[PDB]
């Protein structure tokens, strides 16, 4: 694991601050904080309007989130800036008390990749949910980075980018704060996920693993959205953020849980919108930014990639 300073930031901290909102509260004054990291082509709200913004609420917690410009497609490595900006400042808002991540795709890489690559955010999060993560990214990117016709961030969550290799590389599929992963073998975005082993994407060293088969059998079908919504994702949810361990335990769940369709403390309206989560994201890559190779590693990350290609070329550092 990296141990030196943080790296800098390339964006002023007032954009970066700008992404950053609390429900009914400001990030410098705010009780019990949950940082919420998005997903791929989407804002915090359209990530979590859906679900975890009210599920936390209800939870007893003040959900607060990032929205890093535009819909998550922007490099990863920035996108994580905002996240480590919000640690810092929630942290500091709420006492100097830790507070829990939960995260939905890309918001999983973001949070691992913080917590590698910016030793002073560990001792700020007492844990982190991550909702289908991609810490391999995933093979289902290939076609359209062939095509040359993807978004930064997406480039870098495909398998074997420079970025995933990077972190692997700099010891990040290991947990680094107690990590609990909720995914799906029947992820349609997210793959591999099937082995419920080290193979799987969403997997880290130390952490809760939960593939959702491997709890409700291999007729059960969650797809990458409702990992993210589920009365199942609620359950697991729940569990990691009450748990003393900062981890889910499989005492506080079962078979008659195994629930794929919207969480049951939405509201009829909350359940249609968290059916059709993933739409907006889908719409936001179509319309969103678009180049030919994987944005360059900035200069920290670098020695973990060497023979790489990015934009600039071969990575050498």
């Amino acid at each position: 694991l990296p141990s030196g300073s943080d790296p800098a930031f390339s964006q002023p901290k007032s954009v970066l601050d700008a992404g950053l909102t609390c429900q009914g509260a400001s990030p410098s004054s705010v009780s019990k904080p949950i940082l919420l990291v998005p997903g791929t082509g989407t804002t915090g709200p359209q990530s979590f309007d859906s679900n975890w913004i009210p599920l936390s609420t209800q939870l007893g917690y003040t959900p607060c989130w990032i929205s890093p410009p535009p819909f998550m497609l922007n490099d990863t490595q920035v996108n994580t800036e905002y996240m480590v900006n919000a640690i810092t400042a929630l942290y500091a808002g709420s006492g100097n008390n830790k507070l829990p991540v939960l995260t939905w795709s890309q918001g999983g890489l973001v949070a691992q990749w913080g917590l590698t690559f910016f030793p002073s955010i560990r001792s700020k999060v007492d844990r982190l949910m991550a909702f289908a993560p991609d810490y391999k990214g995933t093979v289902l990117a290939g076609p359209l980075d062939a095509l040359a016709v993807s978004a930064p961030s997406v480039w870098q969550q495909t398998t074997g980018s420079a970025l995933t290799t990077a972190l692997r590389n700099a010891g990040g599929l290991t947990q680094i704060v107690p990590t609990t992963n909720l995914y799906s073998a029947t992820d349609e975005i997210v793959q591999p996920q099937v082995s419920n082993s080290p193979l799987d994407s969403s997997y880290l060293f130390n952490g809760k693993n939960v593939q959702a088969q491997a709890v409700c059998g291999p007729l059960f079908v969650i797809d990458h959205a409702g990992s993210l919504t589920s009365q199942f994702s609620y359950v697991v949810g729940r569990s990691a953020l009450r748990s003393t361990t900062g981890q889910a335990r499989s005492a506080d769940y079962g078979i008659t849980d195994c629930n794929p369709l919207p969480a049951n403390d939405l509201t009829p309206e909350q359940k249609v919108a968290a059916a059709a989560l993933l739409a907006p994201a889908a719409a936001a890559i179509v319309a969103g930014p678009k180049q030919n190779c994987e944005p360059d590693l900035m200069p920290y990350a670098r020695p973990f990639a060497v023979g790489k290609r990015t934009c600039s070329g071969i990575v050498t550092p």
